[PDB]
């Protein structure tokens, strides 16, 4: 367990704004990274969510792994 989550399988509509409003439910977010495709201006299918608190990351990972966002099932892993 770490305070940084690798999030995969995100729908093309998800950006930093929408992922913050989803993942901020679990606790204080230090940083969110959703790289954009410089051609489509859409995400590349993954993000990093960093919590202040490892306990918040653990709660987020339990609750969001295999959860469905906009009709797509997401993958949540500890990063590092
Ligand atoms: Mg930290």
């Amino acid at each position: 367990a770490t305070d940084i989550l690798f999030v995969g399988g995100i729908d093309e509509t998800i950006d930093e704004k929408s992922l913050y409003d989803i993942f901020s439910s679990f606790g204080d977010i230090r940083n969110i990274e959703v790289p954009l495709n410089m051609t489509t201006k859409k995400n590349r299918g993954f993000a990093f969510v960093e919590y202040v608190e490892v306990d918040d990351a653990k709660h987020a990972l339990y609750n969001m792994n295999n959860f469905e966002l906009n009709g797509k099932r997401i993958h949540v892993n500890y990063s590092k």
